[PDB]
């Protein structure tokens, strides 16, 4: 029974393969059928192509043996290269054309999810070219996904030798009837066949993963649109920067590009970005996902002042000082969209361009004290239970897997209902005490929150809540101004809390300002529906961000 | 008697002012003389000015009231502004056109290093322009070399109100008589002289310069060549990547930009780059410093085979893909040097550019044990006394404050002499139990050393040296390639291991091999000549890897 998948690159999760480019190459150039493929393979195992998969020499060294090879070529097939003739131009192409075949990564991914060994093994060189980074990023992408990336470059051993076969099972730690070989050159499949391995024969996506999904008996075709790439803590970069003597701050931090710092909400962690992290990352940015003040791997210092905005938003300039940024997007959700409406207004030098979402921005009322205008507004009730230090940490923290089994549900699932929290004495007074698992999250990340908590509970998070008339009087000094910088504010449908139409004003502070809308999304957007969240922030991100 | 120098930032720590510029605008269009000027300054306290300066509008805010007040001031002078007017471009390029005046910066950094308090007082504005990143990253490079920076914008007070001089006196935590006020303008100088500050009237930075020496006594002209800025440990970003189960990977990381990856040689730390860490990220790079294996806060597991070159690369890629970087410039010294040459050598997809200080790039002999190479070599000669593993140790780790005070010496300061080490029996036989400090060192600089090999001692780092026969075979496999990828070669004249005439045959490997060189420059090159080795990375930084 089958418990390895293994995956050519050419040709299979890679598409066009390069063999088919020297072949068009061959038809636009009217030159004789096979001549470039013919040069490529000369002299065959003792040739220069067999050289550079081994890697004895280097790309860079293996184009002027080519251009030989296709001249010696040319001379027998009584031909002439044209004028211009160039085997860097046409695998510069090649190589920049070749992109993921996305269903063929999401069939490994899938096998991986049902306790499959995914890997790698690929026929490959060591590219020296100026133009190397575009290869360098592609096997990036790809390799994170899979267990093992086995390239006959390191190995030294090519295929269709017998040796690199024997080399792979070895790797995998299983035997030739537990693996499936995916590979598009037929001769290349033939010894992983002469092993006793499953072979396919790879020639078009829909028929492979046909014969793959056969002999598996794992959907692979027709399956839902999968979740984007989430994240292993223990296989990030933790960053940590002291931004005062008993403050210090953490984050996670991935990929290369302009700055977008990511800013949670209450009670959350760097880990609500999950899904967000390696698609940003993706899309060609340096991301840096907070633990806010309070939270995880952040210090949680006691006092009510050290939390508000005025205070929080200093340590974020100073996060951005000590790292050496003279700009970041920021990016924020819940209480963190706040903090970045606040960084634009107060920083804007400091920030390249500001997102919420369900966040809106909604400037202080110099005739109103805070306390009247959350009474005001009934949702807001749950705010004034917040107020007493001790009394929602107390029932926050009696149960951690309970509080965000509670808490962390999608917009049909409701086991709150924020009206009378006051009044009911609690949050969670009408919940159960084992709360069923949402749709949204596994137990493993739930998990996660549980362990983040029992650092420092929910003292510092509650303290987010307690600086109303500070904050109010610090919102104030901002009234004659606008936020005129690059703006996005993302409304979610069905948050109870944060609607929509709280945000209806907003153009009258922030004129240019941009939107997005995520239907049938509750509270917690990123996690909800992060494939919408990731598709909203990436088109604006490289629009209005760079 | 003086503790404190408050700098202003326009016409003081920053040149051109911008006061200057309304005046050369008027010049060049032919308006009346201070025409702009008194736009600028229209309705004085009550005016669109002061209101911008207090916080209460931001820059893109005000540039229409200007525009008014322009309007209204060419009414009464009976004249006609240009067709094509604009003070978006006037102050676009009077932002621009401002840089650090640099002597000035220099005199603060002196008065601060002499124990002065020093601060930034400015009167200016919330900057919401298209541009502002420019004055950003002005303001970031400026305010670390101070201990505060006080902007009117951010206290809603201005020059020369009395309450902001009030507030000065109350963050300082000093009283008048102790405090020198530097500012370009006589009326904002005003308010501090009739407290009973210390005031200079700055006009030419010189005579300004020569006004707070006399009155400090303390040199700040004339003075000897600064060393370039250094780190302070606890104000960096600190990160941490697990590379393999039982390995983890410490780092700091400063600045934005082209990721560049600095590796030290033995027996070091991430802080022997302390003095290009700054630099290069001012110049345009993101800065990755590494702990190396073995090092500081990165593992140190106790295996030999754990060091071998092999698992050194294959670990600094892993490292690379945690970060989601595809690629960094590997810049190395000493063993780092050579770890740098094998990336590039076996991974050059992941290196945008190599370079290396004093360590020169000799491929593999195949015909020659890597013992027999070291025994044809006497400088080479301490290499086979750190063969045995625990003798070598012993030595080292007996007295940590002697080893780094031996070692770390100038060109001139030598106490070791490594010829007939093992002979003698140990690399400090003939040194002082306490040796003096090197002109290179403070003793802070020493105890930081002493602090980080306190944790996992020499087996690790020793670890290095004892792969001779492992480097040697895979370093083979190597033998049919080029180095074809952007490369530097830094000799250093007076280190008499890593000798620049060992560099001689480079061009034979590295046909398009770069050059740096350093006169009366030792081992210990970035400590040495910091100045001169941040000149030739920046230079070749800039002009071969972006
Ligand atoms: C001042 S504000 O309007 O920006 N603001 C900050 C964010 C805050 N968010 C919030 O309170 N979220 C929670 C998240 C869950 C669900 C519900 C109750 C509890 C636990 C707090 C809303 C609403 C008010
Ligand atoms: C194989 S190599 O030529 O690249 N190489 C690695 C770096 C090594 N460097 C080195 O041994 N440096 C030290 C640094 C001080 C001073 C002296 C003795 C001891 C302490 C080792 C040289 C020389 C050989």
């Amino acid at each position: 029974t089958l418990r390895a998948a293994v995956f050519d690159l050419d040709g299979v999760l890679a598409l066009p393969a390069v063999f088919g480019v020297l072949g068009r190459t061959e038809e636009a150039l009217a030159l004789p059928r096979g001549l470039l493929n013919d040069a490529f393979q000369k002299g065959g195992p003792e040739g220069a192509t067999t050289r550079l998969m081994k890697g004895e020499i280097t790309l860079s060294q293996w184009i002027p043996l080519m251009e030989e090879n296709c001249r010696k070529c040319s001379e027998t097939a009584k031909v002439c290269l044209p004028k211009n003739f160039s085997i860097k131009e046409i695998f510069d192409k090649a190589i920049s054309a070749r992109k993921i075949n996305r269903p063929m990564l999401q069939a490994a991914l899938m096998l991986r999810k049902k306790g499959f060994t995914t890997a790698i093994l690929t026929n490959t060189w060591l590219d020296d070219r100026a133009e190397r980074d575009g290869l360098a990023q592609l096997m990036c992408e790809l390799k994170m996904h899979f267990d093992f990336l086995i390239e006959s470059c390191q190995v030294g051993m090519v295929k269709p030798e017998p040796q690199i076969y024997k080399f792979l099972l070895d790797t995998l730690k299983a035997s030739p009837s537990e693996v499936v070989f995916l590979d598009d050159i037929g001769a290349n499949l033939k010894p992983a066949r002469d092993l006793g391995m499953v072979t396919i024969l790879v020639q078009d996506t829909d028929t492979a993963l046909k014969e793959l999904e056969k002999v598996t008996g794992i959907q692979l075709l027709n399956t839902p649109a999968p979740l984007p790439t989430s994240c292993n803590p223990s296989d990030m970069s933790h960053g940590y920067v002291t931004v005062k003597p008993r403050v210090r701050l953490h984050f996670v931090e991935l990929g290369s590009g302009p700055a977008v710092c990511l800013c949670h909400g209450f009670p959350e962690s760097w880990y609500s970005w999950r899904y967000q992290i390696p698609a940003l990352a993706q899309a060609g940015y340096r991301v840096l996902a907070m633990d806010m003040k309070g939270y995880g791997e952040s210090s949680a210092p006691p006092e009510i002042e050290e939390y508000c905005m005025e205070v929080l938003c200093k340590e974020m300039v100073t996060f951005l000082d000590k790292l050496g940024l003279s700009q970041a997007v920021f990016i924020g959700h819940d209480w963190g969209g706040m903090l970045v409406w606040y960084m634009a207004l107060f920083y804007p030098e400091r920030v390249r361009a500001v997102a919420s979402l369900n966040t809106p921005f909604i400037p202080a009322n110099p005739n109103m004290s805070p306390l009247e205008s959350i009474k005001a507004n009934p949702v807001f009730d749950y705010q004034l239970y917040f107020q007493e230090p001790g009394v929602a940490e107390a029932e926050l923290e009696q149960n951690l897997s309970r509080t965000f089994k509670s808490l962390f549900r999608a917009s049909d699932e409701s086991v709150l209902s924020m009206h009378k929290v006051c009044e009911a004495g609690g949050l969670f007074v009408n919940s159960p005490e084992e709360p069923s698992l949402s749709r949204m999250v596994t137990e493993e990340e739930i998990q996660f929150y549980v362990q983040q908590f029992k650092k420092s509970g929910f003292r510092g998070p509650l303290n987010w809540y307690r600086n109303m008339e500070r904050n109010w009087k610090w919102a104030c000094k901002s009234l004659g101004r606008k936020i005129l910088i690059p703006a996005l504010m993302v409304t979610a449908e069905k948050d109870f809390v944060l609607v929509p139409q709280m945000s209806q004003h907003m153009e009258d502070w922030i004129p240019h300002l941009k939107r997005g809308h995520i239907e049938d999304c509750g509270h917690w957007t990123q996690m909800d529906k992060p494939t919408e969240v990731n598709q909203i922030l990436i088109k604006w991100l490289d629009s209005d961000a760079r």
